């Protein structure tokens, strides 16, 4: 289930969008509500430094694969 | 009094935003100079969060009504 | 001939939405009720002047420029236009839209004078548009 | 005539890909060498699903996109792209590029009937930039240092990988591996490349120095 | 027509170098295999890319290049090297053997169009002889 | 006619080189500005001889001819030096340009009678370069952390110094700078440039962001 | 014909700098002195390398070159700069700017012969504006 | 007096190789014999590391700059 | 026998180098097999620290002869 | 026609060179004096074969040919050398001085025949001039 997935205390980012996006496109979802509810996702799961990253971005974000990418650039190294 | 307008600590922005526009709108200066004093009232008031949340944005903001969108975008949920 | 909203009602709608806020479904129906005739630009205006405070206000005449401007760009796609007519003179304007055209600007009057029924509409119809974007937005 | 390629192949280079990762060089090789024919966009596309993870993947595309755009650019900055033509009816729009245009959506057949070699060769290679930058992406040299026990052979392998894996420019790798190689590797082999006779001049001048004189230990 | 090198074969002779290091007989033997024909220089300059470590690497870029200026004198000094041609317009300088001349940078295809036969035979050889030194040099 | 240099001049520039050092900018734009005029051998020659310690004179007499010959190599290269002349028989020779042809030896009016305006600027620029040299000679970036209590403008302007004053190329430093703020200057301000929503491409953009949100302390 | 600057009023306007700081009006003062004839691009940045720490330095760097990009923005909005030209050949690019077009890295009497002296005061203005930014920056 | 010239164990090699070259060239040796005179009083003064330094010189050094600058280069940090 | 020859550890060089030279040239080998002999007998005998000295010979020496001189000039006085 | 040396006087100078040394005064004295009439390269090498050890012996052959090359490089600087003669065809190669040309190689007997006397006298003062110059170099 998509709307089960929570990004781990331990967990990466690449593996959690990975679990995230499998799930959400083996789904019943409609394929034009794919992205949204994957960005909502990206947004609301993705622990809150993460959620904090993606809130304070001075670009506006409009795909799964922008996000990825803007997170895993100023992601905290550790 | 505008040039006396503080962002409370426990205030939101948008109540500060609206007493700061209310106080510079209704004062003695001219109407071509109140977009640009808002500007440098939002940038050096609004304690020093929100002050690096606009100082660091990638896109340029030349109107009230734009700090405001991005800022609360943007935001630190508490 | 022009005739203002009534202040009873613009004063019930301020209280409205100062009290219930910008996205209540009531707050809504209300807006869609005193937006029920074709309003001048000058009608619109005033009205967003006086029930949304000064930032929504600004972020209001923002969206209302954006959709003005997509439906200019859908009238320079489509010469049968309510708005527009059918020669190239007849072309309509962002400046006659937000009423900032020659013989409007300040005069309501006037503004109804010159304006379609069809620009009405058009201009009703963004402002509607406009005031959900912003509520979205604000809350 | 659209042939498909190999879902062993395809598999082998899954595999290599999941065991090895995106960037080690045997992997890029691989892909260089199933990239080695002009590829229809139904077939890089289809390749990246299979090999690429799904966030990767969405990188991928993004990646793709960019590049592909910059190609547009360059294409109506020169008539004379090969994907393009003389006239103005052969401009190539990012439709016909991304497989999207009229009579391709879907089908490999009309794709290999309507594309030209040129269109082929310009996609393969934004492809093959677009998974380089991908890779790069996905997965620091200013911190390594020679530990204590460790050899000189181990330090240099550990230096050389950081170095020429990373974001530097091809022409600053081999001055950023001699100046860490005397300042890192700790003071008795900074002492033994410092009072050398000979000017060493390149990385392998300074390993081959270094494994000669060092001590024995 | 360039054709690439079976990666399959170059994981084995990976491992193969992985395993038994660079010394052993069986390695040489399996190098000379994958050195049966002659090779561009994108060709032999990936594969010890792939075979080798960084630092092997490095030694033997210096030792193909060294080897390789021993086989630029030798033409210098003789013009009837398979290389070469006949009128000095066909001399072959270091970028068209290590593979940087012009319209070769990068491009497999275009190096297999420019570059003799006796071109191919001469960097490989260099590029054996190379590994040679490389391998008895490491251990 | 010669002239030579104001002794109050080259008491100041001698007193500048002795309290600053070889390598200090003011220096060497002290140096440019005495090296403004084309000098004579003699006086170049007299000038290094008061400004520099014996040991220094002796690096620079070095420098200075192997910097000489590299320009007569370069002469030989092509005849359409300013120093040399069309004809075979103004060719200029190493002891023309050292001051030890005929008619030079010891005498600075001569000197000044039989030399080209394009030998007295090669010979100017060779001896510029030759300080040059010497100075780096005479008096490690991948060594420097910032310490736990040091504060970040120190940490920036040791760096910076560090990797300026080395023997990198220059177009290789802003990388090296900037890849060496990433990877020192320990993990609070390294995660302050990790999450940085812009991209910071210049060591001095890097600086500004970091003195803005730095966590006073 | 290029005449460098004294060395003792630069030391005694990097002392000046060193004990009253950048933002000084003194400082300012002294800087404007200093800058009253128009400099070669060497001069300005070889004195902002003496008279600057290094990190100073860097942030004029940015700031310097932010003002000539302004500069030349406004140039190629405007066809009638004293550094550009009438027709499109003398076009003033960042090259010649900064000092790294061709003749002139590196050689001030190169540069003295082939700047305009428009170019050599918009230089000037431009590093005394970027100077004025990095002093409101560092304290 | 030249041949008194010895390196300190504390001092530096410029310090003593600048003492040394003073001393040599405001004596009464002719001009011919000073250069021959500095390398084999770096040679043989100049504390036994140094020495050590200077004997297993793969070059031939044959001028007392080129024994400065490789002596420079190859000195013990301390 | 030539191949057991070591150079003691109070042995000088050049008593080192007579005994080899001796027992290889007075031996069974071809007389073209000789120097070849001696130079990797010195270069493998002669104790480690002779052997780094010509190990770090920044010139290739290619007679018994240059090797002698080499190792004579940069040996350690002891 | 040659004649050797009598052995009596090399068994003399050998145990001279081995009792007081290859630098005393008298080694060097009864050197020159062995060293009076030119001698053949055959003489010289079987000399310096006896009076010297294995290794300063091999000294002696390097040092020998540095100065017959210095020689050479004179002759090739001088076309009138005693060596040397008028035409091209009398010119002296190292094969010649060494005794390693066609018609000497082992044979005294042709070398004698061949040779021109100031090709003695030269090949006479290099071997001195080695001769001290590794008696210089090994103690």
């Amino acid at each position: 289930p998509w709307a089960d997935i929570m990004q781990g205390p331990s967990e990466s980012f690449v593996d959690f969008a990975n679990r995230l996006i499998k799930a959400v496109e083996g789904s019943d979802l409609p394929p034009s509500a794919r992205a949204p509810v994957i960005i909502d996702c990206f947004r609301q799961k993705s622990q809150p430094d993460i959620q904090q990253l993606i809130r304070t971005a001075p670009s506006t974000l409009t795909t799964p694969g922008e996000i990825i990418k803007y997170v895993l650039d100023r992601q905290k190294t550790a």
